[PDB]
């Protein structure tokens, strides 16, 4: 079916494709801060959000699709289809889902109106030009 | 990070081995059953329930493999890979998908503590010898 | 007729023309901006303000210039005219198309009086001469 | 995007294509009607009505057309280009401009009923064979 991975949260596609595809932080990156936050309450045997929720069923599924790479590239001889698909993944799922992990790490760590309001200021200032915009990216802090 | 998709809903990958693996029906059939009973609901822009947004992102999951595979035995020259690849891809990770996909719809359309004396009742009945067998298994109903 | 399109937002050309060219952001930058902030209420069937009506007439009007360079380009032989047309309608067009989708997400954005006063400060800021003015601009940002 | 000018206002596309493209005045007729009707209006510093603003967008991109126009016929050299140009801008971007006008002077003149009406009688008649159309096709009046 048709389903925006966001809309139950309040955001959308088209939404968090205004940031450039630069922006994003790596998968491992995203991975490492997710365990070091929230290891605790994802292996946690409660409902404690529905980020939470998303979040572990797209660990599960980074994993998976990982374990299937391996295995195609381990069965595989030839090294240009050995590759080709921890390449093919990397180049366009991984995308995906650093910007899921991206909106739903920030959205528990700062607040959900806070990291909307910050994907549309940092849209509204990668375009517009420098001599007319603030000299500084914006960026989220706890501090 | 070690996840069990189901202890957030009260139960475990161990819980729901008593049923064999021959048992869960096809991801054809529990896809139309979805799409007939909870449509309008995991297109929502709504936390209707952790059910559905687990389910959303099962289904993300499983289009996203989908497409690989395709891709797959499409960009490359070899059928043998192309079959390999994409029918591995349900050997492994259809099963998963399908167990998770029963227990949600079922947890969904029937209960928690109903499915989980099921789950009780049909490692009894399965784990039983033959010879005292009962042919009638026990089967979810409403009616 | 002698139509100000900003005379009925309580604006004029005479009060933008201070504003350069380097100060818009580009026409895909823009129509981005309207698409990812404003796109559940310019497909909207409700008359949600004088700034949407007036967006929605603009866009269609550029989206059939976009329409027509694409005829041109292929049913002009002419490589010369061809690309002329076409930067002639880009130039030109995207101009006054990027000054009045500033204007009225801007207002939108910000408030009316926000960015007329911001326009009063811009103009004063751009008759002064490099020699005495400051060599940072006035800045229109919610950040 | 994809925006219908129609929408807001209360028909559609698929509504005003009820009536042929040979049933709409020229632009000529309809922005003398405009004028002669609505000039002092759509000359205003007041969002008199959301037809006044469409009307006076559209008007500004007809005129920039005309421009573009006059631009090709002074510029171009290439007799062929420059006609090709002129009579597509003007058949197919002023059989648009028409549709809108004709829609935006007929309500504000009438009404938005009775303009859909109308359009729901008119589709009636042109449907009807001409062995029992009869000749006195639908007209809008005041009458
Ligand atoms: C070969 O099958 C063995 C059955 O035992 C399952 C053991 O692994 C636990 C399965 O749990 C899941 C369920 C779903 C998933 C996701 C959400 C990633 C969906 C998937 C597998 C379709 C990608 C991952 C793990
Ligand atoms: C190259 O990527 C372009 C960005 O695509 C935009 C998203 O398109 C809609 C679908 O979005 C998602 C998001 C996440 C996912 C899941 C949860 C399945 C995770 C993934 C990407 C790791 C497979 C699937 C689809
Ligand atoms: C070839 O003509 C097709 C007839 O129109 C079918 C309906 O198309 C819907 C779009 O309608 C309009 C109407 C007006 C316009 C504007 C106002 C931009 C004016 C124009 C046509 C001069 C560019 C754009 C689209
Ligand atoms: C060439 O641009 C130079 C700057 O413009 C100077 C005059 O400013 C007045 C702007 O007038 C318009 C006219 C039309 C438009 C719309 C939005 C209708 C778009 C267009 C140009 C595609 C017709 C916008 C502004």
């Amino acid at each position: 079916m048709d389903i925006d991975p966001y809309k139950e949260f309040g955001a959308t596609v088209e939404l968090l494709s205004f940031l450039p595809s630069d922006f994003f932080p790596s998968v491992r990156d995203l991975l490492d801060t997710a365990s070091a936050l929230y290891r605790e309450a994802l292996e946690s045997p409660e409902h404690c959000s529905p980020h939470h929720t998303a979040l572990r069923q797209a660990i599960l599924c980074w994993g998976e699709l990982m374990t299937l790479a391996t295995w195609v590239g381990v069965n595989l001889e030839d090294p240009a289809s050995r590759d080709l698909v921890v390449s093919y993944v990397n180049t366009n799922m991984g995308l995906k889902f650093r910007q899921l992990l991206w909106f739903h790490i920030s959205c528990l760590t700062f607040g959900r109106e806070t990291v909307i309001e910050y994907l549309v200021s940092f849209g509204v200032w990668i375009r517009t030009p420098p001599a007319y915009r603030p000299p500084n990216a914006p960026i989220l802090s706890t501090l």
